[PDB]
């Protein structure tokens, strides 16, 4: 196993995954590391199986479409899945916690919205359908934009919300466009 976190990237108590080589801390897996369940399977190999039992999956897929998905278990881990990634990054930070604003020439958004919000609303089954998920997502990353302006900090949003859009359309096999 690894003796760093897959997420962040550094040692501490980790929790290791009996079918690959990643480890764990606790509260950096998504969902966090259950208790008990020996062997434990990690996110990676859970979305791996999914791919396996059902190779079609992998066929491309309409955006449309699959933000209209109900929120069933697979869906539910895809949404997991995809904000792991996103934390996977380390300019994540910026966006983990509650934001505030006070910036000379700018008003706050009207709809606040971070990392941590979005993991406990997926946590407590708050999203009905993945476009619930994904609106969240993508509000993140607008709020950010619209706020600082033509501070070249907004560049950061622009970068983090790419790491999401791409591994969206990984995650969820959306067909491929030029
Ligand atoms: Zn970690
Ligand atoms: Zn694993
Ligand atoms: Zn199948």
């Amino acid at each position: 196993n690894s003796n760093i976190c897959e997420v962040c990237n550094k040692w501490g108590r980790l929790f290791c995954c009996d079918t690959c080589p990643r480890s764990f801390h606790e509260h950096c897996h998504i969902p966090s590391v259950e208790a008990n369940k020996n062997p434990w399977s990690c996110i990676f190999c859970r979305i791996k199986t999914i791919q396996e039992r059902c190779p079609e999956s992998q066929s491309g897929h309409q955006e449309s479409e699959v933000l209209m998905r109900q929120m069933l278990p697979e869906e539910q881990l895809k949404c997991e899945f995809l904000l792991l990634k996103v934390y996977c990054d380390s300019k994540s930070c910026f966006f983990a916690s509650e934001p505030y604003y006070n910036r000379e020439g700018s008003q706050g958004p009207q709809k606040p919205m971070w990392l941590n919000k979005v993991k406990t609303s997926l946590n407590e089954q708050m999203y009905t359908r993945v476009e619930g998920f994904v609106q969240d997502m993508r509000l993140i990353f607008h709020n950010h934009k619209e706020f600082y302006r033509e501070d070249k900090f907004t560049r950061l949003g622009i970068q983090v919300q790419d790491i999401f859009e791409k591994n969206f359309r990984n995650i969820f096999a959306i067909q491929e466009t030029s």
